[PDB]
């Protein structure tokens, strides 16, 4: 058994498990049991699975260096693929929300949900709390007597609210923060002041970085019962950095990559995002650049948008992604020799996280 | 020091702890702290707080019967208020998404959280999102070491994925169950067939009674440790009985009770819900009856809402409510004695969330 195929084995379960209850415990009818069914189908499966994998992976890594009855392997195999499917279940969540949130039209080639035509927004919306939902109960069910069950909860609560503070940070960070006042329309920023790498960093940091890198590698080191084969500070830095990578190179894939390729048409731009491209831009930028970067951002007119690509791709932006990479190249290789100190196993997980994210 | 009061005191305190924490350990700046603030107050405050109440009151009276120091009676009230606030903050979720949902315009004589000049959806969702959320970062911050937090959070957790399934319940009303399917945009059911009162019963049951009395009185058992005191299925059926006596109140209400005194305009009959109303009319009218409700019900136009009035107010509905109400009664008074073997205490305490629940 491939540790994709069990991964996917497992959602299987999974989501029998959960239609079931749904049917036994809810007083479900088979009608919206098939609603659910095709729901969970829609918004959690067609990915990479790369968050999830990741927990597979982390305990895949410890299992081939620690003693264990062939039935203990099973488990922790099992509870590594649950746990890897609470964390695609709150993707999935977020992106449902998300796509709702930012009027969004596509997503991974297919309509987004709340834009099928027997969902709508009056249901996604709650389609969407669902998700969620069916993180703690696959938790709750799995993992009732195992000794990681507190552990694993509080972390997946610190992260749930860490994605949805920098979900507020990446929403709002077009708008300038002395500004913000919920009786008052907020206008888009004219001075672009706040769009600085560090601004950049703390949005990013919590929006993505602690539910794609984070979560994933230490609920392979919670249910592999190794949380003490590490030190915990070095966990966290190396998944920051990681994970800013990752949207750095999302970032850029918003603007230059087919939209075909793409799964979407990127807006960021349209949207006036606080985008790796637009700080990296403004911090190299001329004044008369900056003039006609603040005329064109933000503005759904495709004139303006292309003005901006352009100043884009006439700025150099390559040659200064080359150098945010070697930068992180270098900081990820020592984080990984720092984990080798206390876990070479754990360390070669990090190193083939890594190597997936760079590549990519 | 009154209940109220400190129940009161105890939002205040909670309130700083969850702004100071997104200060220390997020990353927070102050006009997102003054934002997130606002939008707590403001989706949080200025209902009645029963919800909330009913656990200080259960707790309350536990205490009166109950030997413990001084610092330890502190201690349980204290539990008890941030368990209540834990309730009334799930309440708020729920009520910010789904104004959301149903493109509702006023809460409470105050517009919706999403309708708001400076919040939008596209930040609403998300701060609906962060209510939830924060019961959790409080239940881990007070509870920590409490020897309920395992069971109070199993607890929650079913509570909430019920009321998330009763709003799929309650949204999916009108549409016929056997044309679900998000390929398809749904029609309104043209037979109400499933305009019953078992119906009806699912969806009330999952979508308030699990959240407005059943986590109230079980969350004042377990901050109380009294969860021994009672047969937990007799607080399951009172909580299910007065839960759907609350509901078909509030349809009544919405129905036939002055929107300034409601503190909104009801849209029930526009939206085709399944009401209290539309199910008991349907179950005492004539075929001419029967087609005039068809032919009225589910639209905006004023003068088709009218005529659905009218048809409510001949068919003579109040004789049907208080025959309704008339059994509760019996029903409630029955298990408030059958909690008697067990606990006089809890017992009486259900006597009050009646008695409040009863007169409003
Ligand atoms: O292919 C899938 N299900 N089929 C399947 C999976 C695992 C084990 C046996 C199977 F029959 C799949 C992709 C995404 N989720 O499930
Ligand atoms: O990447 C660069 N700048 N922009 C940036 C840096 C850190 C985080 C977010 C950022 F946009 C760079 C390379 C060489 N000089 O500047
Ligand atoms: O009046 C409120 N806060 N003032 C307050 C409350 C308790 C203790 C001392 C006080 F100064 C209130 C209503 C809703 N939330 O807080
Ligand atoms: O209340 C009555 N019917 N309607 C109903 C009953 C239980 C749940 C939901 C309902 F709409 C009634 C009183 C006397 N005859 O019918
Ligand atoms: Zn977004
Ligand atoms: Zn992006
Ligand atoms: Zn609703
Ligand atoms: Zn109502």
């Amino acid at each position: 058994m491939a540790s994709m195929e069990r991964f996917l084995s497992v959602y299987d379960e999974v989501q029998a498990f959960l239609l079931d209850q749904l049917q036994s415990k809810y007083e479900i009818d088979p009608n919206r049991a098939r609603y659910l069914r095709i729901m969970m189908d829609t918004t959690c499966l067609g990915g990479k699975y790369f968050r999830g994998m990741t927990v597979v992976n982390v305990a895949e890594g410890f299992l081939a260096v620690t003693q264990h009855d062939e039935a203990t392997k099973e488990r922790i195999l099992h509870d590594a693929c649950v746990g890897g499917w609470m964390i695609e279940f709150l993707q999935a969540h977020y992106l449902v929300e998300d796509d709702i949130m930012d009027g969004s039209v596509m997503r991974r080639g297919k309509p987004c949900w709340y834009r099928f035509p027997g969902v709508t927004t009056q249901c996604a919306i709650n389609d969407g709390i669902i998700l969620k939902s069916w993180t703690q109960i696959m938790a709750w069910h799995y993992f009732a007597d195992r000794p990681f069950l507190k552990d694993l909860l509080c972390l997946f609560q610190k992260v749930d609210y860490a994605t949805a503070v920098g979900q507020m940070y990446d929403v709002t960070s077009m708008c300038d923060s002395n500004k913000l006042d919920p009786e008052v329309a907020q206008p888009m920023t004219t001075d672009f002041a706040e769009f600085t790498p560090a601004i950049y960093k703390r949005i990013v940091k919590y929006k993505t970085t602690f539910y794609t890198y984070l979560l994933p590698l230490v609920m392979g080191l919670l249910v592999s019962e190794a949380a003490a084969s590490v030190e915990m500070n070095l966990v966290e830095r190396v998944a920051h950095l990681i994970g800013e990578y990752f949207q750095v190179q999302d970032d850029v894939m918003d603007c230059f990559t087919p939209p075909e390729q793409l799964g979407k048409v990127g807006t960021d731009i349209e949207d006036a995002k606080c985008s790796w491209l637009a700080v990296t831009f403004l911090g190299k930028a001329n004044a008369a650049q900056v003039a006609e970067f603040k005329a064109n951002y933000g503005e759904k007119d495709p004139a303006k948008v292309a003005v901006v690509k352009r100043l884009y791709s006439k700025a150099n932006l390559q040659a200064d992604f080359a150098a945010y990479e070697a930068e992180v190249v270098r900081e990820v290789e020592s984080l990984i020799e720092q984990l080798k100190v206390k876990s070479p196993t754990f360390a070669e997980s990090v190193a083939v996280v890594w190597e997936k994210t760079h590549k990519r």
